C-alpha cells in the first residue's frame, strides 16, 4: 500500500526536479528508471559535457573576457600557508583541514596561492592586477545538505586601482545575472555575503585588511569566492548538493545507480 | 668574468626556449627580466589563458567532438580502490601513494573511477561506451625532471564494440597530430607506450585484462592515459617539467620571480 520511507528515498534518488499515488513501488521505480536512462542517453547523443566542467569553462570565459588572468595553482599546499592565513586552533577552519604527510595539506581555499600571485605579478603587470582561479578545495564538514568535503571554488580578485565596494558589487551582479542565478548581496575590512535565500553563494571582501601584510601586499583590493556546486545546485534546483559534486553516484544530477 | 654556476642557474630560470658572452651577469639578467615581464604583459593584454587550463579545454573539445562523455570524478578516493586496482606492496606505486586520514588517499590515477563509470553506464548507454576524464593525480616521486608529484592526467576509454588495437592507435594518432606533438607508438592484455624520444607521453592498453573482473566489467575495451604537463613540456620545449606544472613559480612557462 503506502510506500515505505526506504522506498521513497529510492524514488527520490531517481527523481528529477522536472518530473511531475495509485501504483506500486515497482511501477513508480520502473518509470523513473526509464526516464533517467533516457536523460543519460540524450546527453550522450548530444552535448556530452559534464555540468561541473562546463560551468568552469563558462565562468573562465566570463572572467577572461573581463580582463582577469586565469591561474592554475597547487591544490596540495604547504601546511605553513594555513597558519599564515591566520587560521589557528582558535578558528573553525582549523579542524576542517585535510593534512597530507607532515608538511602539506589539501587547500581549503584559494586565497594563499592568489596572494602569492598578486605579489609576484605586481612586479610585471600594469595596475590594476586582475586574476582568478577555479579549482578543487577541501574541508572536513558535518553537514551534507549544503556542504561537500570535496568542492570547487571560484575566487577572483583585483588589486590596485578601482578596488571599490561598488565595483565589487557590480562584478558579482553581472556575473550572477550572466549565469541566470537569483541573489541578494548582504553586508553593512568590508565583508559581504552573496545569498540565494538562506544559502551562501559567496563571501566577498573589500580590502585592504591586516592579513595582507603577511603576504606582502600593501595595496587596496577586492575579491570574492564562489562555490561552483552551490551555483549548480541553485541553477538546476537540486535538492541535495551531492547531485552537483564530483561523484560516481550522479552525472549532471542524474543517478548513475540504474 | 665567467658566470658562476649559481648565476647560470638564475639566468636559465629566466631563459625561454625561444631566446637566442661579453657582458656581466647583471646585464644579462636585466635583459632577460625585461623580456619576461614583456611576455607576461602580452599574455595579460591579449589571451589571459593559463596553458594547463587551455590544454584541458582543447583536449575536452577533441574527445567530446569524437563521441566521448566528459567525466569529473573524485580526486580524494577510498584507499580500498588502490588495493582493488591490484596495487600491493609488491609494486612500485604502493609507496608512491599520498594517504589522507585512515580511509582515503589522493588518486594516483584515473582508472578506478573510470571502471566504476563504465560499469554503471553500461546499464543505460548504447554500445560502445566512450568516456574520458582529465584531472589532478598524485604520486610521490624521486625524479623532478620528468615527474611532478602533482600532475594532470587525461584518460580516455571505450568499452564494447570497436575495441581494437587499430582503433586505439588511430585515436592516439589523430589526437597527437591534432595537438601537433611528435610521437612513436611502441609495443609488440596488450600494452603500448606512446613515446616522444625517451619520454613516455602515454601508456595505453587493449583489454580485456584479468583486473576487469574485480570492477565488474566483462567486455572488451581500449584506453590510454596521457600526462598533460608532459604534453606541454614537449609542445613548448620546456627543459624542466616544472614550467608546465600548477605552480606559484612559473606562469605559462614564464618565471614569476622577476
Ligand atoms: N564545504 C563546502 N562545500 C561546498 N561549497 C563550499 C564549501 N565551503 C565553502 N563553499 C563555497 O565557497 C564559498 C567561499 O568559502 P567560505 O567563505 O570560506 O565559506 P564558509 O564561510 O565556509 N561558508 P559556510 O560553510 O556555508 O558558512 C562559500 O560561500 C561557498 O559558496
Ligand atoms: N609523476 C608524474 N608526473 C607527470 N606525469 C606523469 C607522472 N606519472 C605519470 N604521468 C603521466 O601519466 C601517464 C600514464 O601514467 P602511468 O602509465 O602510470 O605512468 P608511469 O608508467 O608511472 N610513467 P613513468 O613514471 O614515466 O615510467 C604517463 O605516461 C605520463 O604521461
Ligand atoms: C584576495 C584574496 C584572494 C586573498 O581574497 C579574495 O580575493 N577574496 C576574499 C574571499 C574569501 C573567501 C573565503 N572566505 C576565504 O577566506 O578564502
Ligand atoms: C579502462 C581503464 C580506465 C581502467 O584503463 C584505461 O582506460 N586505460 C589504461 C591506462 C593505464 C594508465 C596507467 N598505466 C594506469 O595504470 O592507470
Ligand atoms: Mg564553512
Ligand atoms: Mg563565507
Ligand atoms: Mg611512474
Ligand atoms: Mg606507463
Amino acid at each position: 500500500p503506502a510506500l515505505t520511507k526506504s522506498q521513497t528515498d529510492r524514488l527520490e534518488v531517481l527523481l528529477n526536479p522536472k518530473d511531475e499515488s495509485g501504483k506500486p513501488f515497482r511501477e513508480l521505480e520502473s518509470e523513473l528508471l526509464s526516464r533517467r536512462k533516457k536523460d543519460l542517453q540524450q546527453i550522450y547523443a548530444e552535448e556530452r559535457e559534464n555540468y561541473l566542467g562546463k560551468l568552469e569553462r563558462e565562468i573562465t570565459r566570463f572572467f577572461v573576457d573581463r580582463g582577469f588572468l586565469e591561474i592554475k595553482s597547487p591544490i596540495l599546499i604547504p601546511l605553513e600557508y594555513i597558519e599564515r592565513m591566520g587560521i589557528d586552533n582558535d578558528t573553525e577552519l582549523s579542524k576542517q583541514i585535510f593534512r597530507v604527510d607532515k608538511n602539506f595539506c589539501l587547500r581549503p581555499m584559494l586565497a594563499p596561492n592568489l596572494y602569492n600571485y598578486l605579489r609576484k605579478l605586481d612586479r610585471a603587470l600594469p595596475d590594476p592586477i586582475k586574476i582568478f582561479e577555479i579549482g578543487p578545495c577541501y574541508r572536513k564538514e558535518s553537514d551534507g545538505k549544503e556542504h561537500l568535503e570535496e568542492f570547487t571554488m571560484l575566487n577572483f580578485c583585483q588589486m590596485g586601482s578601482g578596488c571599490t565596494r561598488e565595483n565589487l558589487e557590480s562584478i558579482i551582479t553581472d556575473f550572477l545575472n550572466h549565469l541566470g542565478i537569483d541573489f541578494k548581496i548582504v553586508g553593512d575590512g568590508d565583508t559581504l555575503d552573496v545569498m540565494h535565500g538562506d544559502l551562501e553563494l559567496s563571501s566577498a571582501v573589500v580590502g585592504p585588511i591586516p592579513l595582507d601584510r603577511e603576504w606582502g601586499i600593501d595595496k587596496p583590493w577586492i575579491g570574492a569566492g564562489f562555490g561552483l556546486e552551490r551555483l549548480l545546485k541553485v541553477k538546476h534546483d537540486f535538492k541535495n548538493i551531492k547531485r552537483a559534486a564530483r561523484s560516481g553516484s550522479y552525472y549532471n544530477g542524474i543517478s548513475t545507480n540504474l
